[PDB]
């Protein structure tokens, strides 16, 4: 299943970008 951090992105980087990369493995299959 996809993590909600990756499903519901935010527009404030790099704090969102860092967590995005770390909390969205290929497991999500890009939704």
């Amino acid at each position: 299943g996809c993590p909600w951090f990756c499903i519901y992105p935010c527009k404030v980087e790099p704090i969102c970008g860092v967590v995005y990369a770390s909390r969205c493995p290929r497991a999500c299959d890009d939704d």
